[PDB]
């Protein structure tokens, strides 16, 4: 060979500064860029597509030896980013795709079917006899709700437990839950666990079961981002189970593909999904200390 990636000019377009998940990716692709030997920045933006859009044609303008993009959104971004492809600057989604294929060398990033099925499993193999199960979705249509919840749909039928009220709500929020919960369980009182396409959603959600003085985890409970509220509703048994997108992995992982691409010139897998880690009642301290959660989120 003799390739080399020292040197070679890469930058990460991302957006909002006060985001927990994608600062933290921002701290795995810094470090292992830093190991690589890349000439690497982060450029950050609003959180708006048209700032994003200046800030990918901006860089674009500057001619790197790559690009890796976590798109604000999914289609708006398409003729830019297809615009960077076509000036010839290998481009790496990570997190997040687009609406369309573009061009791009790889998708970096979780699975969200299968962040669907291991909470749907995880609740099957826990569920009383009769039991059942809600489901409080984020947002109708975007990628991460939809797919992860009709993973768990497939998961629900095979296993045989009846989904009775399956719900979209505006975002995914903590007020956005806890309104729905309560709805749910005027209606549906007995579920025997309620799915959250997110944290927040059941961060909410656990509020609501507390006012109907429901007692903790008789009702099952599960989310997503394994966010700090959540590993502690998890530690504290008001929630069943979380899962880590292993947000500092990902950055990682990202800037290693891009690196050996720019060493060898060989073509990487065009998906790449990146681990996830479920976090139960039972597991939860075990797996935080062990070396596949550091790696995960340091």
């Amino acid at each position: 060979g003799g390739g080399s990636a020292a040197g070679k000019k890469v930058v990460y377009s991302t957006f909002g500064a006060q985001i927990p998940f994608f600062n933290r990716i921002g701290e795995g692709a810094k470090a292992q860029a830093t190991v690589r030997r890349l000439d690497f920045d982060i450029s950050t933006s609003e959180i708006d597509p048209g700032k994003q859009i200046d800030s990918i044609d901006n860089a674009v303008a500057q001619q790197p030896d790559g690009l890796i993009v976590s798109p604000i959104d999914g289609s708006a971004l398409v003729p830019t980013i297809k615009g960077a492809v076509e000036d010839g600057v290998p481009v790496i989604l990570l997190a997040d795709g687009l609406s369309e294929d573009v061009g791009q060398l790889s998708f970096v990033g979780s699975d969200f079917a299968e962040i669907g099925r291991l909470k749907a499993t995880y609740i099957a193999d826990r569920l009383g006899d009769g039991g059942t199960v809600a489901m409080v979705n984020g947002t109708r249509g975007m990628s991460f709700v939809e797919e992860q919840g009709e993973a768990a749909r497939e998961v629900f039928e095979e296993r045989g437990i009846e989904i009775v009220d399956d719900v979209y709500t505006k975002a995914i929020t903590p007020d956005e839950g806890l309104t729905a919960t309560q709805n749910i369980l005027t209606r549906h009182s007995d579920v025997g666990a309620i799915y959250y396409s997110g944290d927040d959603g059941a961060l909410g959600g656990i509020r609501a079961i507390a006012a109907r003085n429901i007692a903790p985890g008789k009702i099952m409970v599960v989310g997503t981002d394994a966010n700090e509220g959540a590993l502690a509703a998890v530690r504290a048994g008001t929630m069943a189970l979380t899962v880590s997108q292993c947000a500092y992995e990902q950055g990682g992982i990202a800037i290693d593909v891009m690196a050996d691409y720019l060493e060898t010139g060989k073509k990487p897998d065009r998906r790449i999904f990146t681990p996830v880690i479920e976090i139960d009642t039972e597991t939860i301290d075990r797996v935080m200390s062990g070396a596949a959660w550091e790696r995960c989120e340091n």
